[PDB]
């Protein structure tokens, strides 16, 4: 909302040009859009300083995070994750999906974990299709979050078939971050 | 709608008199629970004499068609069932479920057969849940209608796979019915 | 809606005594119900004595249009049809359908032949389906009104591309029905 | 809505007992097929005593209309037909089809005669159908009334382009009414 | 729905005569209060002869299923439960309860088990008090099934976490029913 | 919903017929009048022997409720209790309502007690109107519920603070019941 | 809404550029992240010069609140807030978060505190995971609000337990501001 | 709406460099919000120099209302206030807060002066609450009005009982306001 | 959305100047609107660098679909198509419509084929012109389709039967992409 | 949606500069009252150079399609028009008119030519008006595409009866354009 | 909706600098308050040049009209008045008003007139104000288009009795313009 001065930017494209970018909402294929853009022009702008991603996020479409996730993983600057807030479902995903060593999350900030959601309407045959693909997705995202927390993959499916609420500390703990951002 | 006098009856309740029994809507847990209480009604009357069921339905629950159909093979006097207009979905299960010999369809009566249909929301889990019952079911009617017609297992799903309509004639070819009643 | 003393009927109950069943509204799986309910039952009254089925109906369903058509070929009884009013689409379908010789309608009824309507949403194989569906449909109901006027399927198929509107005199001289009433 | 002793009627029924019917309403199918019911009904119970008609209605369906039309003139008995209130468009229509001599008025009653109204959507040809058809109704309608008042085909074509307001005196002027029913 | 003469009973009242309780829809407090007041008059009119409950329900109310429940044994009679078509949740509760012995499903009908629904809106103690109460309901719901199964509280816990369909020989192996009626 | 026969019953009134009045209900103006009518009328027909009133309700309107407990302390016969799924609210209170040593609830049926809801939309004197008013509604409520349970207006205070929700056994404990029925 | 001259402001932006911020609205994720961002920039232009933020707020989003919480710990400047109006609710806990001796309120600007609302749908195991969440998440607002404040934990939380309304006074009494700004 | 060019402003920003702030629209916190800003906004251009509040409010929130009074005190500027057309409500009590000596209304311009409005749903202690806070918060605006007509608090409780419509002459008298500009 | 400095651009404006497009919505007239807009003025600025399409789309419309492919295909530049999180039906389309050996996707990215959806209502003639019309269609796409991915025909007719889910390898197996673009 | 620098267009305007319409909409009023004005304004600039026009359209309004028509006949300046996409009804018409030799359409786009659609409701007299009005639409069109295509006005009449689905070779065939731009 | 460069305009503007004012919308307050406003501002630039009024509308209110009609007639300027695709109602009443010599229509633009359109709601008394006013207004309407074609009040009066679609060149015969502008 808010403008600042220099040439005139609003509050948020103010912080890009630190790179700096903020993610403050749901994900759906907008917000990943907008996103991924900004991660592309931070590279093309310099590929050796590292980007600041915050995330306070309740999650959203799986696809759209991962357009996300994989561009993050694509481009050569580190990004740093920073959880302030809520990082919920895929948005604890892409909080885990930083560069190693540089996944944050302030103190009273929460992490969720849980299985995907999604739906299926018709023929035995298309529910059957979408069932699969559903737990194909489950399976795809499970392997991923093992490879970053290092936790089992037995494990990750036992800690997501509910909502699990996790603390900063416990986000640590699981390997979902690898620090605690103390009050400076 | 209209009445009868001899004592006061309603048209369906005088015919019901007479052994017959109307389907003239859709299959749901009502009319189920209507046709069912008229089939122990018939056979604590006379468990002798047949029944006659006339079918016009489009179909419906699938549980509650398997009440009516139970509650067929449970009675004692055989049940025909008699075509007129259309016989689809489970309404044509139910049209194949009438006494060996004894199953008729009007001459420009309609039959359609097809996949049951339904519908899954939320966790992955409770989707493979879903998805795992309606493909069981899928099967249950699907052995059943083999018993019936004679056409095998392989057949029946191949051909219900879509919709698939049938003349009175294709569906006695067929063996969803014994006879097509020529006018008299 | 009023009622008639004797025992108490209502008006149309009363008719019904006297063999005369009334179609006063569009055709759909409740009122065929209703009708072929008042046919099987006069049958069962007496076999001999026909049957006056009076008609002021825009059509409806073409199912349960042939689930009466079929049921009035099937019973014993002549059933003479006269139009009042309007007989149209699946209406003046059935008006064709009575007992040869006894088909009629009043001199400023109407008459108004057509092809029939339907719908399709979904795959293109689905829409294929239906589309197919609808043709063979129309391709029965062209057959069956080719019989009973005598004019030629070809002719038919011309003559119901549009909304066709005839008066009592031009619908027999189609061979719609036989003779229009002239006033007593 | 009120009962009446004697076996147990409504007042209308009652009211038919003495050959008496009520329309009080719009005109549509199942009105019409109502009062046709009750016109053969009572035919049936003896075709010699005249039938009195009450007629308050703003009109409605023209081939409605013409059920109960082409009925009265095909019955045996008379059909007084006494306007109380209002007699619009098709109302006034069959107003003026009572037997001669025995079309009658209260003398604050009024009589409304208009052109009838429709409604076509869609392709250039089908505006067409439905100009011409709508089109021809007028010339149908405007015939028969030119019949019963005296009045020229060329004077109602131009009385009827707009609403036209007639007082009780003046619709017997104009031929729709025989005499206006001097408080007794 | 349908009349039956003897006097005039709908098709469910001249079952009640025969000591059958039909069971076709959701369970709520209206519905229970129906079959609680069945259940009330059959025993006031024999206390021996035993009563036949009929049940076709995908389940609704604890409560007033607990009024249904209760009720089966409170009352002198021996209630048999024959499940037609689907008995599922509060509904697969009640089948269970009938007298031991007296169980039935037909072949084709099926159970479903799981835990109770709700929810909970407000303040952090209300939401509090709310799932402290549906965490005890279930805890009632899994303890009296144990006592009529015979089956373990840790194993009904597990069983129930997620939907559990059931087929009518599974229901049996359950100790949900004691028999399966095979057609006669 | 059933009939009985005997002339012609439904179910409840069969039932009312033995001095046994079914809520099965939320509490409204209509439900008390109905009840109330229904006390009326039974004592009018013996005020010795002595009523059962079964409760299954939610609860719902103060004053509503007021009507029916008033009238049951104002006629002659003894109204006895039996709390069958769940009393809450205004339903709790009133089972509380019936004769000392006459209250009874089946084993696994509910109470749950709270303090009254309202609302009050307007100025800030108007809101002070209603607020008194509510206030001194608790006052009443918690004084009678005091006199019939013997629980200190200070403990009813406390403990209708928030939902509290109250097992047979604790009901009975509490003095709201006299006996849990146990099964026979 | 309106522009100010210098290049062109929006009256907010202009504002920002003296180190003020402006919360005037309820706390969701998109004012959240607007204010954090907000503080990221005024840190990044000078680490410290201290900044004012000005609250006038029903609440709102728990994890929203926190996510500005932990950047006004985080960041460098002191952040002054200043209560207008009204502050309630994550409200009033982010007026007690500014820098120690920082944190005023307008004389007659209003506090109110109170426990967080929330809600759960859906399976009794789903119910308790979100009881037990929001009982956490009170035990965390409470902890830091003892630590700012003053008072234990166990007098917030009595004093939460409902609606409570401070004045600026009594919220300087409790301390959950230091000083009330006296008209100048 | 309209620009005006020097650079480019609207209407309202250009007035605004003028000192001049337009208040034309109900009071709630987005409209609070902005006043306020302009507010701060001119007494960072000059704190000597005066600002001037044009008031054409039906009124709003209480709490909107006191961020904007609250503001108005705590700068050093004087605020002129002038109202045109209607200020009513705390519209009128804005009026009433500019400072003395300088408190305008047009001739024709009208003023209403009446009670807060709010509401309460739910439980008797949560209506008691909101009882409490609106009658405590009725005082708080009494008292401070008192102050600023020179009105005794028992003579305001009594005169905005109900709504209080008063001419620009009859505001004057009440000590709303200080002078009527005369037409210059 | 955000906001970048050099003259002001957005984001996708800024990334446009480096001749990148971004597609991360459904496809529409607009969205094919402007993405053939940003090809053509891609070419007129230079023709022989090429043209990055980046492809996050679910489809839709599909002439909107080949306004785009046309447009591709007919400008002098390559135009890569890089897959990112979802590329579905007429978005998979376009992926595959990339200049041969520079279609690429991300290692997360998921690309689903099936056949079009569409609808027909009305008339016989009309439903089946549009039956013929979308079969035309489908044959037109998978012709594309076998071209671009040098699959059969056969195969493509049988592999969009139903949803069709793919992985980034499976995607490079058929033919669609060429490339899965490995974390650098 | 983007924009580009030079000053700042909009990508539309940016290629207005280079003499390119689009028109990707269907056609209304305001459509057409910007396309003409786009016309007039190219024509201002150089009345030599000739214009481009791209045509994504389903149609649309005939008075609105004329107002462009009528508009590219009258300036000096040839207008290209190339099809993309789909050019349907008013859009295809405009196809048409673009100068002669210099109509085009993308390998891949479609064409549909068929009657024009409209509605009249009212009196009898009003409906012959539109119908009339309707018809002489139809004439024109007809006429005016007849000389563009070089096809029969009776052949254009039986063409056009229905949807018309027409490839781009096709059309070429039809006279509708003169080449279809393949592939550079 | 489009820019040009020069400083920018929306293509609307750019015109207008060429004294060309385009209307392509229905005639309301709006509307006219923009045409008015352009043409003023055009006359204080130059009042010797003259204006040009491109007319397409379907016409709207005719207060609004006459602000516009008497606007053109009171500027000393000139105002042509050209009509594309189609001026209907008050749209061929602007027409018909620009300087005489100087009203033109493009070949296949389309003209309407008719009479005006109203209501009237209420007490009989109000019905007859609407009444005379709605004739007065037509009268007036009637009066200043016979001057300005030439026809005669009653040839007006009768050839708008209803809706009258004519031609360009029967337009410039009915003298509603003076030229129909042929291609150049």
């Amino acid at each position: 909302i808010p403008t600042v001065i220099e040439r005139a930017y609003d509050i948020y494209s103010r912080l890009l040009k630190d790179r700096i970018i903020m993610l403050g909402s749901q994900i759906d294929d907008n917000v990943a859009n907008s996103i991924v853009s900004q991660l592309l022009f931070l590279q093309a702008q310099d590929s050796e300083k590292d980007i600041y991603l915050y995330i306070n996020s309740p999650g959203g479409s799986v696809t759209a995070g991962f357009a996300i996730y994989d561009t993050i993983q694509h481009i050569k600057p580190d990004v740093q994750t920073i959880c302030i807030g809520m990082a919920a479902a895929m948005g604890s995903f892409l909080l885990a999906a930083g560069a190693k060593g540089k996944r944050f999350a302030l103190p009273n900030a929460e992490v969720m974990i849980h299985q995907p959601l999604g739906g299926a309407q018709g023929q035995a045959t298309e529910i059957e299709i979408a069932a699969n693909h559903i737990l194909k997705t489950r399976e795809k995202l499970n392997r991923i979050l093992s490879e970053r927390t290092g936790q089992s993959i037995e494990k990750i499916q036992k800690d997501t078939d509910r909502d699990n609420f996790l603390t900063a500390e416990e986000a640590k703990e699981y390997g979902l971050i690898d620090e605690v951002m103390v009050p400076e």
